[PDB]
């Protein structure tokens, strides 16, 4: 249980994080810039809904909502992507766990091997631990660069580094 | 000066480290098996030195050796790879420096960014634990499922789902 249940959460909570919780007001307007003669092609599913992850994480939502639904095009009506909006913004416990389901299960058959599993545990973590140290990344560089450019230049030079070594 | 020195420190061991220090004999010997019509590659130029580290890494530091010395196609004779390779095996602090801060200055204009300065410190932060990650990963999988499915069927169902956590 305790490591297990939590481990199936933590990768529950990271596919509810990725797809967001934009509401309908701001995907339509995506929707309105992203369509081409009335229709959203998948590439730019991810995009529209307001996704978070990788563009092949994307695009995998959006063919196991397309498969769920029979869609076999590649290319959604604004009341079809307004339907797999329903579905990915209903926060409720079962909805979530049920598209989390479809999500991992890539071959579709209603099971999930070890493979499956193991796939979205890492990248959850290892996605998680990136976005965690680019911040910290962030506030490093912001530390290097206040002190070894205080006047500004936007840059700073080899002779800084060394400076900043040889010391 | 204190953390700031120690991240910038880490960063310039993360590069000499995954860069190592291969003999000649070794290098050379790699390169006559990797080569083809007499060039190197820029996407075997990591396995011919002997780096650690990603494909990637093995090919930003090919292209910064390259603008350095304003090499533009991607591929190397044997002179030439010669060269990049006595540049990478100098570990005389200088030398290091050098080749370190061309690593980071991505597009050779002698200076480095906020932007470029966030890369290598993220990188040099996040290269070891991707590995580190995919095996507490298979832990813990493997761990789900001799729980999920106690006499090993080979997989999880959604209920198994359902009442694992309700
Ligand atoms: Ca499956
Ligand atoms: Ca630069």
């Amino acid at each position: 249980t305790k490591s297990s249940a939590a481990v199936a959460l933590k990768g529950l909570q990271f596919v509810t994080a990725k797809v967001g919780n934009d509401g309908w007001a701001a995907v339509e307007k995506r929707f309105n810039q992203l369509q081409v003669d009335g229709v959203l092609l998948r590439s730019r599913f991810g995009k529209c809904i307001g996704m978070d992850g990788s563009d092949e994480f994307a695009v995998q939502m959006f063919d196991s909502l397309a498969r769920k639904r029979g869609i076999v095009k590649q290319v959604l009506t604004k009341d079809e992507l307004k339907d797999f909006y329903e579905q990915l913004t209903d926060q409720g416990f079962d909805n979530r766990l049920r598209t989390f389901f479809d999500m991992v299960d890539k071959n579709a058959d209603g099971r999930l091997t070890a493979e499956e599993v193991k796939e979205i545990i890492a990248l959850s973590a290892s996605a998680n631990k990136l976005s965690k140290i680019k911040e910290r990344a962030d506030e490093y560089t912001a530390l290097i660069m206040e002190e070894l450019d205080p006047t500004n230049l936007g840059y700073i030079e080899m002779e800084d580094l060394e400076a900043l070594l040889l010391q």
